[PDB]
């Protein structure tokens, strides 16, 4: 198992794509999923929430505790040079995807015509980044890059773009 | 106000669709949006749930409610014929769309090669019912139909399919 | 894109961009202290008013997001068109309306102008913040915007969309 | 139609359907107290085993759903193809392995034999576990996906693993 169940259900809908609880009152994501017509976010009004975007990572800290059943998590501004994380991607159809990527430098580049930064991922799937059965797709952003920090589980950031040429993934940081 | 915050909060993301919380342990959904491959609806295991369904109407009462910031509201097997229900759609952009749907007799259609039943609906929208802007698109299903009778309102369904070239809708009853 | 993107908040009530640069609301609805309008000084600003449907013609193209739409002078009488009802709660409301004859009429006290429309839809009526909202129905193939929406008759039933 | 549907429980580990009468797993997977198989009397299932691979061709089309998909005798040399691991956690697990040599591996007193890879996961528990046995290894080619053979062994160290293919090929003997 790469990703113990406590850290699967962090893993929640969110707009057009996920979000993760790195704790009962952290909640982070990609910000091209927030649904920016809405006026509430897990029943928060947006002016409560502190929002803090950092390129297409985004951080919203909210004013009470949301999910009570998650812990607190450790949160790394990316994983350290070669270390194999693990994208953990929910369907619509409920199915869990741990893929594996080894994360590589930080970098920006155009994906769909926008600029997205953040840490590079390789996939170690087989499959290129873009792949319905064996990679990601477009409505996987926020979902959570994690890695083991020795016996923790460390949250790196969360999924922002997948190059459509290969393997090439960006893990948005910080 | 077509219907009140506290009516759009209980419209949440559930597969590839939409549910309505009924009560804190009541939700209503469309059996063809279920995440099948999901071993937990809401945190919970599909074992310890309570799934009933009828047509493609599904109904799930949870050991413990979850959502306990919603009071117990009306469910009924469909609406009087004629009444204006007003279907309820959120969308992944956070969107709200009120259309009003003239219910009318129970009966079955065939669409996308499946055979469906419920209540029939006429969109008072004014458009097509799978209109992209001004009508349902397939990733509505799920979404409560509500009218107001006197002074309480009323879920009596959800929406489960949208027919091509007109304004007529289905919702799922029971 | 949307449709209602192009459905904007404007003064106290709303306007919709049929071209990247024509833009028509509500006359009622037009801020009185403002000198700019999305940007550009009014006189700069071709302002043509006909009765209550106010049009802004814009030097240069401020929504290039937007395809340009067929604005005609109202709706054959008898046609269903929709009511496209941008509310604050982020609430987007088509209404249906038939749209019948060119009416003038002493609405809250002020004689609007405009053709009239019946809806044909617990609170789904309108409000005074939807002036300005656009009626639009569908020809073939083509969207064709009729005007906006400028007065509603007590009951909620009858509606006013200004024209020309 | 997902590829994923095609892998399904067998026995003690998984197995693969492909093709709606064609189904592949592993050998020390299935149940010896086999009576039956997906609803057929084995003296009506066509069965090889070469080895750690098994074959089952059943009479009429089981998985009407699934089409036809290309069998292959392992993976060129250095091809990276992908173990879909299923877990009973509703996991999908694609990992990557370059694929290489046929080999034998040493393994409780026996010897199992297959086309050899390595996880590039290298050595967090990214690897695989014995009850992934019977899972598929398939690699792209052109358009369309080829399965080379199902998971039957990993090394000590769980980055080696055999791929057990339709059998081992020889040297032709001419004229």
């Amino acid at each position: 198992g790469p990703a113990p169940p406590s850290i699967w259900s962090r893993i929640v809908n969110f707009g057009s794509g996920w979000g993760f609880w790195v704790s009962p009152s952290l909640f982070i994501t990609s910000t091209h999923v927030i649904p920016q017509s809405a006026k509430e976010f897990f029943g928060v009004p947006i002016k409560q929430i502190q929002i803090h975007k950092s390129g297409e990572f985004c951080r919203l800290r909210f004013p009470k505790p949301i999910r009570t059943d998650v812990t607190g998590m450790i949160l790394e501004e990316g994983a350290p040079e070669g270390t194999v994380a693990t994208l953990l991607i929910k369907r619509p159809t409920g199915e869990l995807m741990p893929l594996a990527a080894r994360m590589g430098t930080h970098a920006t580049m155009k994906i769909q015509g926008r600029t997205v930064g953040g840490q590079m991922g390789m996939l170690l799937t087989g499959s290129n980044a873009k792949s319905m059965d064996l990679g990601t797709t477009p409505g996987d952003c926020g979902c959570p890059y994690i890695y083991k920090r020795g016996n923790d589980y460390v949250v790196i950031g969360v999924h922002t773009a997948a190059a459509r040429g290969g393997n090439t993934v960006i893990c948005a940081t910080q």
